[PDB]
């Protein structure tokens, strides 16, 4: 089994809208996404999620809610991406464009799935229903899923 590297993903989800960012470069460029990145040495996963939210969007939050975990495998890449997914409904400040991301709010009847990673179609609806989930997706490149598993869980 491949080694895995820790990543975070943070969704600011309010009652009628969600904050996404347009990835300007790097992994997932050109796709809307939550904010996040590699967990660093010495921080908890939740603290790494808070840090990435602040670095990529300018927003601070004191606390996050863990809602899911998704493991990504890419054909031809040796490491799995172990993505820990967090939400919050309570933000301090305004989103700001970073080098990584251009922020944009979307209404919850206008989730831009066509410009999001294909796997988000499966797990994002669970997040919106306040369910907790574990997922795994194997990709060939950026567009093709070869295998996946998704389960609703009571405890992440
Ligand atoms: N919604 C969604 N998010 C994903 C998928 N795959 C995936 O890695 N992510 C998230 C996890 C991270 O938030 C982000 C990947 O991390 P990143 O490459 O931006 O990490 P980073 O900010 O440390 O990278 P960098 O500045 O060094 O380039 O994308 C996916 O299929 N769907
Ligand atoms: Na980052
Ligand atoms: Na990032
Ligand atoms: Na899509």
């Amino acid at each position: 089994m491949k080694a895995s590297r820790l990543y975070t993903l943070v969704l600011v989800l309010q009652p009628q809208r969600v904050l996404l960012g347009m990835k300007k470069r790097g992994f997932g460029a050109g796709r809307w996404n939550g904010f996040g990145g590699k967990v660093q040495e010495g921080e908890t996963i939740e603290d790494g999620a808070r840090r990435e939210l602040q670095e990529e969007s300018g927003l601070t939050v004191d606390a996050l809610h863990k809602v899911g975990q998704i493991v990504f495998e890419f054909v031809g890449e040796p490491e799995l991406m172990d993505v820990h997914v967090f939400c919050t409904d309570s933000i301090q400040g305004t989103p700001v464009e970073s080098d990584e991301m251009r922020p944009c709010w979307f209404q919850l009847d206008q989730i831009p799935f066509k410009d999001m990673w294909p796997d988000d179609s499966y797990w994002f609806p669970l997040l919106l229903q306040k369910k907790k989930f574990h997922g795994y997706f194997k990709f060939q490149g950026q567009d093709t899923i070869l295998d996946y598993t998704l389960r609703e869980v009571d405890t992440v």
